[PDB]
């Protein structure tokens, strides 16, 4: 094996949903440093305009699209594939909403499940079709430790349910496409210091518990999550499929 | 503890969704034999009437309702509570649809998720409200080995994803309601001989593999799932919450 | 199915290691109340003096033996079989030792693995032989949440390693004996109030953290564990083999 | 982050047990290519001859030792520390023996556990001591899919139990040493083409099942396991501790 290039993505084109912020943006930085071209996908146009400057020439296309709109995902894949064959997909678009179960508005349950699960399936179906047609591809889904355990003390049962579905969706597609050369894996991060968690990290009644139940005693930085996505997306992970990789500072060990 | 009676349900009233058929109907038989009175809930009115007739005096109410209708679930729990305090809920209503991921109509993905996950949350919120107000209750969710592994050879990614979300919804409500006396657990059955599976069991190209992949070499009967549901719904399981109990003939061992 | 007898053990003889204290003793009480006669196995004679005096006529034999002595297990099964066919085995003999990993003496590691893993294999091979020949049997092993997660704040790496081995021992024998009618399952309890934990529960610096990290906010009672073992040993669990059943007040859900 | 260098091991010294063959030897190749110096540890002096002549100046020391000999592992860590600080430990020494449970002699069970579990503890205690003192290190343990599921059709209950202990030993040391900067993770490979499996791969009555039950339809190459071990040993895995990373071609997805 050539280990000095096994983690690189030279020649590849990767689509990333949720590319305008947070983990998804950091994954774009990791993938551009590793030689990939990028299809940036996000619902928020101004975030894509910022990303595309921090990324420059690695950027092959910039597609404003809602992952919950199935037809917009199938259009996004066809737009991307006219630019370059897309061999990597990262599903990072996702949302998290706090709600107590007995006081849950129906729309909040529905929205969290639509972005985190349904939109991951529309994007994986859209982009996975040409990968299956080529007989090669790699998908990396953003699961969570919340697909394995339940967070404390805050409540958000739609988020835990949505991430249990992401982990099984990952595994389902891994099994169905394994014979067709497309690997599908998920990260299960612990708390990460981004745009999704900053409001809760400013309430000591949550944050002190979150650190106390992490053996490493800190949140992860986005780059620690992006380095693991780069491993799963690269040829170094060529025998890894259907895996749920904990990247959580030990949270799920206790 | 009086082991003589710890598995009984005398004086309890249990609500069962999916009570008209299959596992749900057999759990109603088991619960009535254990002393419970019953709230039967099912979308199919003839199957409900036929269950209500068979169960006789054990039936406290018969409610024709769709679990995907959150308003209908809230109304069903108000109707039930007017008859008797409901201290057990079994969410057995569920559907399975075969589909190849790249040939998936959108409506199939959506409706499997609506029944299997959203309906379970609507019903659990609706009936759990009075359990939490009373400081006591037990919920048994029908998960599946498909929430832990992926079936073979047939494809149904929406079913796998739905059952991952069932297992984590179970756990999320177990965590949220632990301190107010409501236990929430899931069964994860292997193949069971019900109407859900009958067409597929009639296809040797499926069924031979099913039996070859089960260490016990046979498909479970509904009574073998209902006995495990009775365990989890009874006081014998008073320290069991958030558990996913495999009842699969060993399928998930291999 | 007759649900009113499906959890009973009438006519059975159950061998229970660790019968002199704690969970094993309470399992003896539960199985006697369920119609079984008992083979009490413990290396503490004085504890078998007390347990036999309480259990009275349910006792078919009392055997002072060390489960780490393979030859004494093979002889114990032959001594039991001479009195009655043993159709249930409960492996509850076990020890826990607190130790810093880097300063562990070789003897502590070896002691804990010998009792908790090797002894469970020697007893299972010894008692399982005649079960396999009869085509019928049930074995219940005492795993732990410590086979799934790692306890805090106290360290006991040999205990965690031994309970990971218990869980996979259980599943290995469930797979190998499934076609010959012997089911093998494990309980994975959370903290239980027995002599194994009494002086640890008297150290606030441990006990406060144990309760804080259990969603139900209390230790389990030995009867709560014994009811779950009675489920697994009974015909109600006829479709359950290779399962690891958490009985932990929700500890592994967080 | 500089993703260009985050997978490198420049300046590091890694000790590898089982370096003489298979996965351990391929990990030494991958580690040498990534800038590390190596401490080769194996019981086989003729295998060490071959490995050392290939790896050349990458070798800081070669030590003929049995990992089951606790004193030899303590002496190896001292010998290695006198050459360079050891900041990475790979526990790859391991054995597999086929045995039916009821025909198992006691010495087979003991020695599989002694190499696979006890020797991993002795080696991690010995080498881990200097890492914890420095407040930095990474350990990668060779677990297996056999710590999660049970192989078929061949029986080897001691191997399954040993690998369950490996996964929980990994997690216990990750929790105990997380505050001291030492990460501890395990790989859980599917079948890999090495000398451990050569005889079984040459038996169609095993091998056809192994391929049939792997979604990828092939065994893994040692390099595919070494690249994963390099990920976990490197700073790219800086937020990964106590993880069990499946590298199994999808085996554990079904
Ligand atoms: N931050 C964490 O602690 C953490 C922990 C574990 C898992 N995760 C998961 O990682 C993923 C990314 O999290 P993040 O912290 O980067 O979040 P973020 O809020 O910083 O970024 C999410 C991005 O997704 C986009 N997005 C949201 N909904 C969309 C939609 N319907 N269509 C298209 N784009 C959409 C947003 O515009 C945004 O740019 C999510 O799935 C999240 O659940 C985050
Ligand atoms: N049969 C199996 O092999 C198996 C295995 C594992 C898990 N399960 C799960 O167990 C549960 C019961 O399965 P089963 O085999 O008894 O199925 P079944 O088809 O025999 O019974 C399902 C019942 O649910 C009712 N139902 C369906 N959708 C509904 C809705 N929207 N609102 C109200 N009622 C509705 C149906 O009318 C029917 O009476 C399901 O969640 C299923 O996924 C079944
Ligand atoms: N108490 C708990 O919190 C807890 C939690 C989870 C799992 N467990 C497990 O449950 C099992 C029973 O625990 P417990 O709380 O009843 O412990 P206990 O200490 O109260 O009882 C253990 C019994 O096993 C006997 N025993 C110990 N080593 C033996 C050997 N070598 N040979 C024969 N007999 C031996 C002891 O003499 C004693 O009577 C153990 O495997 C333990 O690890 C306990
Ligand atoms: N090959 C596979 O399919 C596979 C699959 C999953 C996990 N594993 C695990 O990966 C590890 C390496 O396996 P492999 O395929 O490279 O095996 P291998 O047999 O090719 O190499 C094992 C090496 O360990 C050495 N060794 C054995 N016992 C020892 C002892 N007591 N002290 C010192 N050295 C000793 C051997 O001499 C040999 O050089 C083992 O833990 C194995 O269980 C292997
Ligand atoms: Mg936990
Ligand atoms: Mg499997």
């Amino acid at each position: 094996m050539d280990y000095r290039t096994v983690f690189r993505l030279d020649g590849a084109c990767a689509a990333v949903t949720g590319a305008g912020s947070g983990i998804g943006l950091e994954i774009c930085r990791a993938f551009a440093a590793s030689g990939a071209r990028l299809i940036l996908i996000d619902r928020e146009a101004a975030a894509l305009d910022r990303a595309a400057q921090e990324l420059g020439a690695a950027v092959a296309a910039r597609i404003v699209a809602d992952v919950t709109d199935a037809e917009a995902m199938t259009a996004a894949a066809a737009e991307a594939e006219a630019v370059a064959p897309v061999s990597i997909l990262v599903n990072s678009a996702g949302i998290a909403r706090l709600h107590d179960a007995l006081e849950t508005d129906d729309a909040t349950w529905r929205q969290v499940m639509a972005v985190n699960v349904d939109g991951m399936f529309w994007a994986s179906r859209a982009f996975g079709r040409a990968m299956v047609a080529r007989g090669a591809g790699a998908i990396v889904n953003l699961g969570s430790m919340s697909g394995t355990i339940v967070n404390r003390p805050q409540f958000a049962s739609s988020y835990m349910a949505s991430k249990g579905a992401v982990h099984q969706l990952t595994r389902a597609l891994a099994a169905e496409w394994a014979g067709r050369g497309v690997r599908v894996n998920a990260l299960a991060p612990g708390y990460v210091a981004t745009e999704m968690t900053l409001k809760m990290r400013e309430r000591p009644e949550l944050f002190e518990t979150w650190l106390d139940m992490t053996p490493m005693g800190r949140c992860g930085e986005p780059s620690e999550i992006a380095a693991a996505a780069l491993f799963l997306a690269s040829p170094a992970a060529s025998y890894v499929t259907g895996a749920i990789l904990a990247v959580d500072g030990g949270y799920t060990v206790w």
